């Protein structure tokens, strides 16, 4: 089976296909992970999956997406990291993480006290920032503060920080987060920024936050370890085949910059949009990326689904498939996974506690 | 859903009537539990049983299955096992343990190791001690030790430090192991017991260490906490109408004893039997128990599937059913049979991290 396997980028070799995309968890205190995240995350890794990226985690405390998300912004905050990535290690997964900001989206409720923007008035809030001082609008109606440009130097930084304390933390994966309506997809977007300096109106513009983070990471991150990004590629508002063009072409600018592999997304910059959801339904976009781009990709949303994981790899729309929600429901999915393609020894993507018993 | 309905036992409310039953993990090292036992623990509390009763135990070094079994002898194993018990409270589970010793069936090897006693030129193994110079046989061949009174009462003395060691540890729920062969239930066996001193002979003498080590563990133990055991009530060996006769008269001790909750299973006490291995089988032994002794009880095998689970409870056959196996495949087995039986909200059986996106 394709599935399971092994996949080989730059000195990481992951023993099968099925990575575990980030997954906020909103269980962190100040940043700060605690035994939610160590017993969830190295459970995952027992689980069998070949790569295991940690949630977004914040690179300075207003990137956030809400008062529950994960943190690394100081030394302490990665410290917290180290403990978990050795459990990781330990049950043979490759330890990856998900660095970000949530730009206009942050301080937010988390999705099960509220999903909005928090009160004005609530201690536990605080002032977004973002490329434009615009609204996402709908739940979200906080009208960011327009960031300067030392602001943009700033996160910039803080994004080096993050990396270099994911590196330091024995992290072997980064994906540095450009997806989604967070701030750096809110850079990409002509919905979102409305700049006339040099981070904005033209493409180049537009790109110039991306790609200049990218760079400034990739001083940090060590060159023998994948250095990967998530990114929307179309917005499902009308202006797709304009909106693919101009991210396929910032996709080869990623690769020229030293990106290994690309995590293709929506962007869900603005709400007003008609997103078609399916099983798999981004396969089709992910393997146009792939192709005119010439970069490894990953997609998710539906491929819990053993056989759809095994169909999208066998026809090349993707390298890596990425299961989450199946992953919350059933720790041991990638068990599940092997069973149903009939793999030999299917047991024994399980450790030997719990393998001698099942096969 | 009778599944789902709460079981108070004493001072304990377990949230649903789903045991994770006692499963050797063989990850220990000189008895010390680790990493391994805290994430497994921790996750399959999270995964929503009411009650998660740890593995054997080992009251004394000698009383080890293997050289992996966990250990219970001194006071600093007892404390690695403090923020184990702390992290299944956290997330609602009842932390329960098995206290035992393996008899003559100790000094094993793992069972993906050979699952034999140890060589006897293996610097891992040691002697096995038991009530009779007499070996099991087949794949455990080694005579253990005949004891001695001072054996008797220095391990009855091991089950009550055990006891104790659990208590301060922050166990609610204690489990003797009097099954499966070994130490207990080589005491109460005629094909394992040939002593003709006060601890053999006649039903009262082989039910002596037995009795006088519940009663001894019940002066430690709180009243407040049930005190329950593991009992092999029959052997699959033509006498099974004798045996189920003694054991039901035992039980009967048992609860007069102060014990709350009987685990019936099988006595694995020799290996020439046959038994009649099927989904649910021990259903109706553990119902003649139940309701002979009027004793609660609770039995295993087979019932990882959800609707059998559920008939065995609505038919009153057990009080709590045990689900071990199907817990090693998928550490949220009680969010599968919720769903498979209906229950409403079935996704809130996890933790709100999962639970609210899974709805
Ligand atoms: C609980 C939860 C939290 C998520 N948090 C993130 C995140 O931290 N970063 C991100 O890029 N996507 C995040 N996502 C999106 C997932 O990575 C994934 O793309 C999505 O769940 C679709 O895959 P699935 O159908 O297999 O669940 C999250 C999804 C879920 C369900
Ligand atoms: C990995 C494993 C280890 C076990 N260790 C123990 C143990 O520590 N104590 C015990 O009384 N039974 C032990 N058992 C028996 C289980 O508690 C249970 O009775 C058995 O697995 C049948 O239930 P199931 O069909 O749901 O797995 C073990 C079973 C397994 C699979």
């Amino acid at each position: 089976s394709a599935l399971f396997e092994p996949y080989t980028l730059k000195d990481v070799t992951l023993r099968n296909r099925i990575a575990i995309p980030p997954m906020c968890q909103y269980m962190a205190e100040d940043g700060m992970i605690n035994d939610w995240h160590h017993v969830h995350l190295a459970g995952l890794a027992r689980g069998g999956a070949g790569l295991l990226v940690v949630e977004a985690t914040a690179v300075a405390p207003e990137g956030r997406i809400t008062p529950g998300c994960a943190g690394i912004w100081s030394d302490a905050h990665a410290q917290a990291f180290v403990p978990v990535v050795q459990a990781i290690k330990a049950a043979g997964s490759v330890p990856g993480i998900q660095i970000a900001h949530a730009g206009r989206k942050a301080s937010a409720n988390r999705p099960w006290e509220g999903d909005d923007h928090i009160a004005a008035d609530d201690t536990r809030g605080w002032e977004t920032i973002a490329p434009s001082a615009i609204a996402f609008g709908a739940h979200l109606p906080k009208v960011p503060r327009e960031m300067t440009l030392d602001d943009i130097a700033r996160v910039k930084q803080d994004f080096v920080d993050a990396a270099r304390r994911a590196r330091d933390a024995g992290f072997e994966w980064i994906e540095l987060h450009f997806a989604h309506g967070y701030l750096g997809q809110s850079f990409f977007s002509e919905h979102s920024n409305k700049r006339t300096d040099a981070y904005g109106g033209s493409f180049d513009n537009r790109s110039r936050f991306l790609l200049e983070t990218l760079a400034a990471v990739r001083e940090v991150w060590p060159e023998n370890l994948p250095l990967t990004a998530r990114f929307g590629v179309l917005e499902y508002d009308g202006r797709d085949e304009q909106t693919l063009e101009e991210s396929i072409e910032l996709a080869r600018r990623f690769k020229a910059g030293g990106l290994d592999l690309l995590s293709v997304s929506v962007g869900f910059t603005i709400p007003d949009t008609n997103i078609p959801w399916g099983p798999a339904f981004m396969g089709p976009i992910a393997e146009r990326v792939r192709r005119e781009a010439k970069l490894p990709v990953t997609s998710a949303w539906g491929f819990g689904t053993p056989q759809l994981a095994e169909a999208a790899l066998q026809a090349n729309q993707l390298d890596l498939v990425s299961v989450g929600r199946a992953h919350l429901a059933d720790p041991h999915w990638a068990y599940f996974a092997a069973k149903e393609l009939g793999v030999e020894k299917a047991s024994w993507t399980l450790p030997a506690p719990y393998a001698h018993w099942l096969e």
